[PDB]
């Protein structure tokens, strides 16, 4: 159809990458912009 690509979940998701990255303690898939301990606001922060 278009492309193929994985990205994060989340409404305010607006970047698609190869491979998201893996937080320390969510250890979750997520791109650089919600990668911030800010915007992800991880309560092990
Ligand atoms: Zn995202
Ligand atoms: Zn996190």
């Amino acid at each position: 159809g278009g492309s193929t690509s994985y990205p994060c979940s989340f409404k305010d998701c607006a970047e698609r990458e190869l491979v998201a990255v893996i937080c320390p303690y969510c250890e979750k898939n997520f791109c650089l912009r919600h990668r911030h301990q800010s915007d992800h606001e991880c309560e092990k922060l």
